[PDB]
């Protein structure tokens, strides 16, 4: 279960085909893609869940069906959303799509009819759902929540399996592959945590390095980190994080500190760095994609020795706040949800080219 996909150098990024599709909704917060006919699912603060056919890389995402929630659904076990949907994940088997958000509910819908087949409450008055991730090739779902807990589920049992404890702030983002494990990030706790579910153990990785101290040890020959916001797993032994100081860090499970750091990865604009608001490592490959609100999607390549990563290129048609990135293949198709606002309501001054919809990029070789 390690990195074996080396197509980073092959990618024809400079000649990528770019498109954008407007939606009549406000503020996409997440996008989830299904891969065996390929599908995408989008959720919005406007309480809309939408399904797209994305199998034809020649044409933009084709809208198939939608379901909108609303005030009607105030109780929390009703089969509809009544507060901001923050996250969406498509089940690996093609049968289910599950949503969650500020109304402290998981709602699992059938992909067939886009109808709610099960509603599973978190049962906590602070348990907002912030992020979802299925174990790959499984029905095991992991939901990171705002009450500092990660909840696990068996989706074809429609039940809650257990609860994981460790974080000391909201668990903003969570990533999982094929193993029965997951990575989470705790925002202001400035930790990433690796949960080995069957071993009942957990690794803890710490950021939040004092700049004066960093400068002090750099003189042996920058920007304050206040939150680690995003995370993505590249293989069963490595992962990447993104912070609100622009840092993209590569971590190995064996090391306490990051094995590599690219500081202010999306630049600045006395000095303020662009946050990393999106991060997706395509599983077991040497490429990952990063997003902010700086107007482009940065594609990076990891070294074959896994000790560094480097800038492959930029996808510059991606104006707006990138809230989520997914990658599908047949040819790579990058899909990214673009909003005028940050998923969680963090305040963003002047977003250039603010807009609502889905960015698509098709890359060859």
């Amino acid at each position: 279960g390690r990195v074996f996909r080396y197509f980073g150098d092959k990618l024809l990024i400079s000649e990528a085909k770019q498109s954008f599709t407007r939606v009549g909704e406000n503020n996409l917060t997440c996008i989830s893609c299904f891969q065996p006919r390929l599908f995408a699912y989008t959720v919005s603060k406007d309480l809309q869940l939408t399904k797209y056919d994305i199998t034809d890389f020649s044409k933009r995402p084709k809208k198939l069906k939608y379901a909108k929630g609303g005030a009607k659904y105030i109780p929390n076990t009703t089969e509809g959303h009544y507060d901001e949907i923050l996250t969406v994940a498509a089940s690996p088997d093609g049968k289910y799509v599950v949503t969650g958000g500020r109304d402290r509910k998981l709602i699992v819908w059938s992909t067939e009819s886009l109808s709610p087949v099960k509603v599973i409450p978190t049962k906590d008055r602070r348990g907002e759902v912030l992020s979802l991730a299925f174990r790959k090739n499984s029905d095991q779902l992991y939901a990171s929540c705002a009450d500092f807990k990660i909840r696990t589920y068996s989706i074809n049992q429609f039940s809650q399996l257990e609860i994981l404890y460790g974080h000391h702030d909201i668990v903003e983002d969570i990533s999982a592959l094929a193993m029965e494990r997951c990575v989470t990030v705790g925002a202001r706790d400035r930790t990433a945590m690796l949960w080995k579910i069957p071993d009942e153990t957990r690794l803890t990785f710490r950021g939040g390095d004092e700049p004066q101290k960093l400068l002090r040890r750099w003189m042996k020959e920058f920007f304050c980190e206040g939150s680690i916001d995003v995370v993505s797993m590249v293989d069963d032994f490595h992962f990447i994080t993104g912070s609100d100081n622009g840092n993209i860090c590569l971590w190995s499970l064996a090391k306490k500190k990051p094995i590599f750091t690219e500081r202010i990865a999306h630049g600045i604009l006395l000095l303020q760095p662009f946050w990393i608001t999106s991060l997706y490592a395509i599983p077991y490959s040497n490429v990952f994609i990063s997003g902010s609100w700086s107007g482009s999607l940065k594609v990076w390549k990891i070294s074959d020795n896994l000790r560094s990563f480097e800038l492959l290129g930029e996808l510059s048609g991606a104006k707006g706040v990138v809230t989520k990135i997914q990658v599908v293949e047949s040819k790579f198709r990058i899909l990214a949800s673009i909003a005028k606002e940050h998923r969680l309501g963090r305040w963003i001054a002047n977003v250039s080219g603010a807009r609502n919809g889905i960015y698509s990029a098709v890359i060859d070789q």
